[PDB]
């Protein structure tokens, strides 16, 4: 139910995620979702997405190569190997 994003500059990190609610409930709490648990994993150039259901992973992916603000984005399904290798 996971995926991860990936390929944008550290500046724009907070635009991607905020387009990637579009696909439906985002589970992290990231700062930019939060009206008025799992854990962030992160690093420069990439999130980990995690969402409600097996629908909102499958359309999220469908923006693999999809140009975003002048950058290509990445989006591939979640695996802890791929998230160990980047940390």
């Amino acid at each position: 139910l996971a995926i991860l994003v990936f390929g944008y500059p550290e500046t724009m990190a907070n635009q991607v995620i905020a387009y990637f609610q579009e696909f439906g409930t985002i589970l992290e709490d990231f700062e930019v979702l939060r009206k008025p648990f799992v854990p962030i994993f992160s690093g420069n150039s990439w999130t980990k997405i995690t969402y409600d259901n097996p629908a909102s992973a499958v359309d999220a992916l469908l923006e693999n190569g999809a140009v975003f603000n002048g950058v290509l984005l990445g989006v591939i399904p979640y695996t802890k190997d791929a998230v160990e290798r980047l940390q």
